[PDB]
């Protein structure tokens, strides 16, 4: 029936049913004061589906330059065009390949460039920003934002939203490797998934998918929206506590020094943003640390609130179009703060 919310990660993590329900703010505000990340559902039957197309994108944007990485080697692809990008995002036989021959898992970088997003594209942002959950704390102008009011003693959030469009990792290899590698952001966010692309060509993917799923530490309930309700999965994340990033750099110096990295012993391998926390690593974290984090798999529609300070790792699934807008609640202001 109608329900207002549910429970994931085995109770730890809220699960909103209605993104413009006006008594979320109740639920939400618990949760959020103790530092966990939230997940709203049903976002995209809010949104004009015909604006997030990947075919829209390069029809009217395809000839703009762009650089792209090679998500499986870190190389960067320099001066290529935007349509190179999003003519291959389902179509497999379409895509760069590498010198193996394989066709290249791509992630398009910085695009729109810097604070572009609303300058290039008016419509898509009065699209998003209308219909974004909890408005109070993620608008602009909303009461529970501090962003347009805080002095230069704060780390402000630039002008967004930022766009983030990158192909699906594939192969059992593919499992050990990001999207976006593990790092921390000084403000709030909220993500949403507005377009997941299912590829075809090599159209028999499906049993890898939910063996990276398994893999991933993913709970029963998350699984269920998979084999019941026939949702299409983007991307697995893990979040982490804000509180337990110094344990984490603990774990990367050590792991590092091992791999015979020669690094200083005050180096911060989370800001290097050079990590993916693979089963091994998640593992030894747990064990070695006493660190549990939060494994959340996000499906067209869901908008994940990431916590300020909140240590984060993405691996795309399928080929995902996801929309992120930062903002600064007054529970989190602290971790922006520029003195002691
Ligand atoms: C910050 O400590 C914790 C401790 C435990 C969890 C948890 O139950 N995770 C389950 C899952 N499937 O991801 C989340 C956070
Ligand atoms: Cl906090
Ligand atoms: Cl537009
Ligand atoms: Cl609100
Ligand atoms: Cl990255
Ligand atoms: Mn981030």
């Amino acid at each position: 029936s109608m329900t207002s919310h549910s429970w994931l990660c085995d109770g730890r993590l809220l699960c909103l049913h209605d993104p413009s329900n006006k008594n979320n703010w109740k639920i939400f505000r618990e949760c959020w004061k103790q530092g966990q990340p939230v997940l709203v559902s049903g976002v995209h039957k809010k949104l004009k589906s015909e604006l997030w197309k990947p075919e829209a994108f390069s029809q009217e944007f395809g000839d703009q330059d762009v650089d792209l990485v090679n998500c499986r080697n870190c190389a960067i692809i320099s001066d290529v065009k935007v349509r190179d990008f999003w003519d291959g995002f389902e179509i497999i036989c379409k895509r760069l390949r590498s010198e193996d021959g394989q066709p290249m898992v791509l992630k398009l970088k910085d695009w729109p460039p810097g604070e572009d997003f609303r300058d290039m594209m008016p419509t898509r942002f009065e699209d998003l920003m209308e219909n974004l959950p909890l408005p109070e704390y993620t608008k602009r102008d909303g009461r529970l934002n501090l962003a347009s009011r805080l002095p230069s003693y704060f780390v402000r959030p630039d002008l967004g939203p930022k766009m983030y469009n990158a192909y699906g990792l594939i192969t059992a290899e593919d499992r050990r490797v990001g999207t976006t590698n593990l790092h921390l952001d000084v403000s709030d966010a909220v993500n949403v998934m507005v377009y997941v692309g299912i590829p075809i060509g090599e159209g028999a993917h499906d049993e890898e998918v939910l063996k990276t799923i398994d893999e991933g530490d993913a709970d029963e309930v998350t699984k269920e929206r998979i084999h019941d309700h026939k949702e299409k999965p983007g991307a697995l994340w893990h979040i982490y506590a804000a509180k337990d990033a110094e344990k984490i750099r603990e774990l990367l110096r050590k792991v590092g020094e091992e791999q015979g990295q020669e690094n200083p012993p005050d180096h911060d391998p989370i800001h290097d943003q050079s990590w993916y926390l693979d089963q091994t690593l998640r593992k030894r974290l747990y064990e070695e640390y006493g660190v549990q984090g939060w494994a959340i798999v996000q499906f067209l529609g869901d908008a994940v609130f990431i916590p300020a300070g909140a240590p984060h790792q993405v691996h795309n699934l399928y080929s995902c179009i996801k929309v992120a807008e930062d903002f600064v609640s007054p529970e989190h202001v602290k971790h922006c703060f520029r003195l002691t």
